[PDB]
């Protein structure tokens, strides 16, 4: 249900951030076919996502509120993670509540 080999994800958001502060990174699908793509980030904290389908591709953005390590994984087209998932990213700054 189409390839996931074929989805390419960058930006600073999938590297780190700061607490509070939103992140952004861009996974681009336009030459991977017509499948579902999934986006989950697991770290100290449940995150707030937004996804907005650009020309570009689908730009994530997301606010971590506490600091550590978030693991970013993205799928695309079944249980398949693309190339680099999952993405590690070092959050930095107090933990807010
Ligand atoms: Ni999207």
């Amino acid at each position: 249900a189409g390839d996931p080999g074929l989805v390419s994800a960058y930006g600073p958001g999938l590297e780190g951030g700061t607490t509070g502060v939103s992140s952004e990174f861009i996974v681009n699908t336009l030459n991977a076919g017509s499948g579902a793509l999934s986006v989950t980030i697991d770290g100290p904290s449940k995150v707030q996502l937004d996804c907005r389908e650009c020309p570009e591709g689908h730009v994530v953005t997301y606010t971590p509120m506490a600091p550590g390590n978030y693991l970013i994984a993205i799928k695309y087209g079944g249980p398949q993670h693309i190339v680099g998932s999952p993405f590690k990213a070092k959050v930095t700054g107090p933990r807010l509540s």
